[PDB]
Formats: structure tokens, C-alpha cells, sequence
């Protein structure tokens, strides 16, 4: 950066850095389900008397 | 960093830090489903009179 404050000024900055990280997690689950169902046979589909 | 403000200036900064974190979450779910289907036998596939 440059600028004006009681005359001309300038600054040049550098930077470097190194971070590390580690973590856990635990996740449960639970559920239920239902179902129905049919079928049919077209041809030979009923019996009579 | 180095620079010029009323003469030569320089600065050297260090840094270190340590953060922790923990969190929860709760997720529900719901759904429905439909299905159809056929079948055939290519041979003995029709009866007659």
C-alpha cells in the first residue's frame, strides 16, 4: 500500500501460516416401514358354482 | 514488513492460536412409494374355446 500522511508513505507486507485440524463424529439412526400388495391373473380369474 | 514513514520502519509479528468446537444435529425423514408390474409366458400364453 501507498498513501499520503505528512508526506508520501509506503508499506509492503508478507504472510505465511500453517494450520492443522482433526475431528470426530458419531451418528445413530432408527426407522420403520410398512408395505401392502396385491396380484391377479387375467384369465382364470374367478370360480363359480 | 518494511516501509518508509519518517524514515525506515520494520516489524516482525508472530502468531499462534487454538480453537475448539462441538455441535449437534437432528434430522427426520418421511416418504411414500408406488409400484406396478406385469409378467407373461411366451408359450402357453392364451387359452381358447
Amino acid at each position: 500500500n501507498v498513501g499520503y500522511q505528512n508526506g508520501f508513505t509506503a508499506n509492503v507486507t508478507t504472510n505465511y501460516s500453517h494450520t492443522t485440524d482433526n475431528s470426530t463424529a458419531v451418528q445413530d439412526s432408527n426407522g420403520e416401514s410398512w408395505n401392502t400388495g396385491l396380484s391377479i391373473n387375467k384369465g382364470e380369474s374367478a370360480y363359480i358354482n
